[PDB]
């Protein structure tokens, strides 16, 4: 199953870690490349783009 990961928001984070990611957005349903706090979120991240697309999507 895919659309498990696919189903949280994107979060911040307030741990330690600062650097950019990726996600699948619900909404419009398009990954949008988000910033990770480092600590594992909720589950919907990706480290790049396409992978979140043929994830998600494909």
């Amino acid at each position: 199953i895919q659309g498990n990961i696919c189903s949280e928001p994107k979060k911040v984070g307030r741990c330690r870690g600062s650097f950019p990611r990726f996600y699948f957005d619900s909404e419009t349903g398009k990954c949008t490349p988000f910033i990770y706090g480092g600590c594992g979120g909720n589950g919907n991240n990706f480290e790049t783009l396409h992978a979140c697309r043929a994830i998600c999507r494909a």
